[PDB]
Formats: C-alpha cells, structure tokens, sequence
C-alpha cells in the first residue's frame, strides 16, 4: 500500500519537479498528484483517497473538506519553522529525502490519531490481566508474564492502567519520561505522536519495554477509553513488539469490557478462597448477561491463573467455562523480587503464547 | 419545627373544617393555611414557607412554581384512588387523623427526595471503609467491625457499595427484598420512598442492619453518587440507626473524593507489605493534592487498621498523618466465619466509636 499524496501550489515548475522526482525515484513508495487549484486538489482528496495533502502556505485549507482520513502540511520558503497553521510546516528547498520523510511523518501522524486495537497476525497479540479479586496478585503476576516471555526472546511491551499501579516497583530504567508525558502526547492534538510515545519506552533489565507510572497517580484520571485503545494501537503501530501486556482494573462498566473485549486473551487471576470464588462468579454472571451486546465476547477469551493457591485452605471453581492454565501457590515470608522469581520459572506462562 | 401546610379547594366548608380541626386538634404538629384562589396558594407556598400543598383533584398545579421544596397532594372523592396527576390523592371524607397521616408521608417523601448525609449530632454517624490496597481484607473488617459494635449494643446499619460485594458473605437473613429493590425505588421518582426502603431491610443473626446484595452484580452500575448520598442521608433520616458502615470501593475520582469528604470518619485497612505500602502513599499523595479543591478533605479524618500484618514480612508506615488505631494479624488456614469471629474480639474497634 504506497502513500498517495496530492500536492497544491501556484509554482507549477516546483510542481513539476517533485511530482517528476517522486513518480521516477520514489514510485514504489508514492503515488503523487499535483494541483494549482484549490477545490481541484480538496475534491480529490475524497475521489483519489489520498492520504496526505500539501498546500503552499498562503493557502487555508480546511480539513473538514477532506471527507477521508487525510494529513495536512504546508510548503514554506521560511527556515526554522516547524509549524505553519497548525500543520507540519515542509521546507521546498531542502533535499527531495528530507521532503520525503516529513511526508511520512504526517502520514503516520495521521495514522496514529485514528490508531486502534488490531486483531490481524502481524500485529502485537494483546493479553490483558484483570480480576475482580482484591489482592490475588494479578499485577505480581502479569508483571512475571512479561519478564517470564521476555526471558524466553519475545519482544514484550507491559502497560499498566491502575490508578495505584506498582510498575515503578515491578521495573526501573533511567530516564524522566513517565506515562505521564504519554498522557499529555495523547491529549495534546499535536505532531509526532508516534516519536514521541516510542521517546517515553524504557526498558527493564530483563527487557521489558514500558512506560514507567505517571509523576502522581491522579494523572491517569485522564486517559479515556479511547485514549487507551488508541495507544495499544499506536504500539502495535510501532511494528516491534511480540506481545503487549496491560494490566487493568477490573469493573463491570459497559466501556471497560468492550475494551476487554478487544484483547487476543484474558488472564484472570485468582487464589481459590470463599470470598475471591464469590467475587468471581458474581462478576462471571453479569459478563454473562452483558455479552448480550454485539460488542461485548469476553468469557470465551478467558483463562485463569490460581496464584496464593493453598492446598488446605482454597478450592477450584468447577462447572464454569473457563480453562485453569497453571496454578501458583502463596510463598511464605517472600518479598516481592522473590516471588516475582518463583513465578518467571512457571512453564505455564508459555501457555499465554499459544 | 411544625409542618406548614397549604389547602386549595372551591368548597370553603370542606377547607373550614379541616383548617378549624387541625388548627386546634393538631396545632402542635401542623400549622394550616387555606385557600380558594389558585394564585394566591402559590404564592402563599413561597412566601409562608409551606412544606405540603393539597390541592382539590380537578386543579392541575405545576409544582416548579412553588420555588420551594414543597411537597403536592390531591384530595378526592373517589375510593381506591392511589395517585392523581402523579401525586398522592387524598380522600376528602376520611378521618382527619387519617388525612393528617397522609400529609406526614407527603412531607416524609418530599424530604426524602432531597435526603444528603448530614453531619448533624442527631443524626448516625458514617463511617467509610475504603483502601487502595487490593485484598487487604477491608470488607471483612468491615464487616466485623458491624458486628463488633452490634455486639455492644449499638443500631448498626451496614452498605455493601462495591460492584462485587460480599454482603451475603457475613449476613444472612430471610427475605427476597435486596439492593436491586432500593436502587429501583431510588430512581423511581414515585411515593413513599422512606417506606419503600424500610421494606427492604434486612437484619442479621447479631442485629446488623443491611440491605444484601443486588440480584445480579451489574444492578449496582445503576446507582449514582447523588443516589448513594440520598441513601445514607435518608438512613440517617429513619432516625433509628447509631452508626452506618459504608464498604466504598477506592479511587481518586473527584466525585467518589467528596462523598467520601462527607464521612464522620475513613478507615483504611493495609497490610503493610511493600506493594500495599507503595499503593497507599500513591493514594495519598494524589489525597493531598486534591485537597486543594474546597469539597476535598479526607486525610485528616481517616485511621489505619493494619489486618494481615506479618511481623516477618509487614512494614507499618512511618513519618504520614495518619493515626494507627489496631493491628490484626493473618490467620492460617481460616475460614471467612473464623476470621471474622476473630476479629470481632479487637478492643480496638471500639475506638471508631470515640
Ligand atoms: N504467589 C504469591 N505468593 C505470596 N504472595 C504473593 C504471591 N503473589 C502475589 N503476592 C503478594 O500479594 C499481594 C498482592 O499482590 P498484587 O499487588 O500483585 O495483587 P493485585 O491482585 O494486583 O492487587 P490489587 O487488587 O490492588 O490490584 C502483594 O503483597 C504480593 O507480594
Ligand atoms: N485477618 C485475616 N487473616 C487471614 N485472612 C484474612 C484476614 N482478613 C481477611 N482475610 C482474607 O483475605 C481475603 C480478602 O478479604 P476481603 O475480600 O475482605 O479483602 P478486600 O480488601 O475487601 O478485597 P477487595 O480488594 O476485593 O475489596 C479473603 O480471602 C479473606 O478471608
Ligand atoms: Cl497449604
Ligand atoms: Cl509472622
Ligand atoms: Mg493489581
Ligand atoms: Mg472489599
């Protein structure tokens, strides 16, 4: 799939010379159009689905006009410039290369705006970790999932989507990015967003990729439904990654599952007692009622983790239709580096991969 | 403070004899005023302050011109007639004590329907349990602490707000009336809702008042914090109970921070391992920070209940403004009964008490 860009300007010769170049030199990337007039150009955006526009900058283009997912950018004479009417500001005389990746660079800030949960093969699988059991140890053990399957080779992004989420504890890099500057990128209607989310990754010792927690935890009372869809998204939209583990508080709100819903599988953790069991099936029984809306199929991509299992004192839940994978048991005075040992040697970790 | 009430009718007899009876007869509970003009009643309700307007069946009166919390009856003739015009009809040709009983509900209801936690001596002490601190063992010492102090002798009422209650864990009692019920009756703009809600009470083995669990788990999505706030309120309005356990689930939500501001007091249950260290100082942290809005002021009435603590493997925190009120510790091989019998015995829940 080439980039079909459209480029509008009254210097025809200039016209001429790129579309000349990028048609020869370029043609296996782009297929490029050129127009001295303005409703020409905007109408064919719509008719040729063209995906990125250039105007010259004494042009006002309205981008509601497009009618498709369109980038826009303008062409400039003026040096140090980096925005012109909102947009990508594009240098006309610099070197044909440099032209050619800005007009990359709004091609995929575009595509990362309307960026979202991908379920095609060669995209990251997304696993997410969630249970409406208090305190079974979900985090500790999605947290032992990514180094478990970055232990085996696997390119392993973890994202952490707790309002008091443990992943400073979990993992440490040097940097200051946090996901708070995440945040702040997905918010700000702005360039670059795809370079600037791949600037706030870091990476553990054991070679998971991450955002660390956000500089307080009010932060992430920001980030909506969409905004999470939209970065899982944009982090398959990297092409690097194997897997992406997010761990995310369980609720029985209609917009949480239809995100659940979203995910290649569910873990579900839990430790086998009264009141974790009772919790359980009472989140079970209203999925259940709730998988009557079309975007809603979450037990059926669901498999459960018993971790703090005691032998004496827990019980499996029988009869139900989900598959137990593995089981954990409760380690004894254990911190949570020893714990979080323990579990990457689970071989049922490599489970979840298949 | 007696009720004022307002009479609108074109038989001036029927008005005479109510206002003479009740203005002698019931002149220490009621103060009555009667009208034939249709204006002159409306007008009458903002300027002499009036609680209850009853109007004669064929006026139709449009009670947003009260300006005025004021509650609207009916009074009719016609037998076997529950509501007029969505209000409670009232027939003329009953007793008066009858007519006077039914004035005190169109009071109640009315009252009712804008019911607020109040902070007020007279009225029963809330008292939240929340924690950020996945499974740490809040509702259980919750629960116990209901049962502790209804063991002393206090009229303890116990709510169940989390999505995946236990209630129906720790109390049993006979009866097909739970949650469900009170939630419909609470956004059913519709009578008696004081009644409605006494109806659904329920009262375990050691005297613990309760509503249990809603029939299916997604019923609770259903109810607001303004609903959950007129709840409690009105509880405290049945002006039986000394004190009301809430088991809120945590966050830093705004609007979850007010309602909790509105607590007499917050108790936090932790164990004192170093996730659920680490999670509680987030919290607080972002507490702190949100106490700069007006409605936000949490950490200078919560206390700490440590429970599960491991003397080889807990931690108290240290240098915070939090008081410590008790420690429980983790019990091997318990089950839910066991614990909570357990805990009941801690002299230290009598200092939420004090
Ligand atoms: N297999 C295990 N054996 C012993 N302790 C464990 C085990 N797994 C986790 N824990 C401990 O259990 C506690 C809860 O862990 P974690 O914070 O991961 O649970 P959670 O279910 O993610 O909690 P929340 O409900 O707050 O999300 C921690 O103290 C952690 O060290
Ligand atoms: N003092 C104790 N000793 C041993 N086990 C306990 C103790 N207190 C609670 N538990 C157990 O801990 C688990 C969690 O209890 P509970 O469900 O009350 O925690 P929670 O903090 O309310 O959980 P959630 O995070 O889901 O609200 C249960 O298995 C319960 O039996
Ligand atoms: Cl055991
Ligand atoms: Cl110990
Ligand atoms: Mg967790
Ligand atoms: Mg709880």
């Amino acid at each position: 799939m080439k980039i079909k860009v459209a480029l509008l300007d009254k210097d025809k010769e200039y016209l001429d010379r790129l579309t000349g170049v990028f048609n020869t030199k370029y043609a296996d990337k782009l297929e490029v159009y050129s127009f001295t007039d303005e409703k020409n150009a905007i109408e064919s955006v719509k008719e040729y689905r063209i995906d990125v526009l250039i105007a010259e900058e004494d042009f006002n283009i309205d981008k509601s006009e497009f009618k498709r997912n369109c980038g826009l950018a303008y062409f400039t004479g003026t040096p140090g410039i980096e925005l012109i009417k909102d947009e990508i500001a594009i240098c006309k005389y610099q070197r044909v290369d440099v032209i050619f990746k800005q007009i990359l660079g709004v091609y995929s800030d575009m595509a990362a705006n309307v960026a979202t949960i991908s379920g095609e093969n060669d995209k990251s699988s997304v696993v997410i970790f969630t249970s409406p059991c208090g305190g079974v140890g979900t985090s500790t053990v999605a947290a032992a999932c990514a180094i478990a399957h970055a232990n085996m080779g696997k390119k392993v992004f973890y994202l952490n989507i707790e309002q008091c989420g443990t992943t400073d504890v979990f993992f440490q890099a040097e940097g200051n990015a946090t996901m708070s500057d995440v945040i702040y990128s997905l918010k700000s209607r702005k360039a670059n967003l795809l370079l600037k989310l791949e600037s706030c990754i870091k990476q553990s010792q054991e070679g998971v990729s991450y955002f660390s927690s956000t500089k307080v935890a009010l932060d992430i009372l920001e980030i909506s439904y969409a905004d999470i869809d939209t970065l899982i998204g944009n982090i398959q939209g990297m092409d690097n990654y194997d897997e992406i583990i997010v761990d995310l508080p369980f609720s029985l709100e209609i917009e949480k599952l239809k995100l659940l819903s979203k995910a290649w599988r569910i873990i579900v953790v839990n430790d086998g007692s009264q009141l974790s069991n009772y919790k359980f099936m009472r989140a079970y029984e209203s999925v259940v009622l709730l998988e009557q809306n079309d975007d809603i199929n979450i037990i059926r991509n669901m498999n459960m983790i018993y971790n703090k299992f005691s032998n004496k004192n827990s019980e499996m839940l029988s009869n139900i239709s989900i598959k137990t994978i593995g089981g954990a048991p409760r380690y004894e005075h254990a911190t949570v580096r020893q714990i979080i040992e323990a579990l990457t040697k689970m071989e049922f970790f490599e489970e979840i991969l298949q």
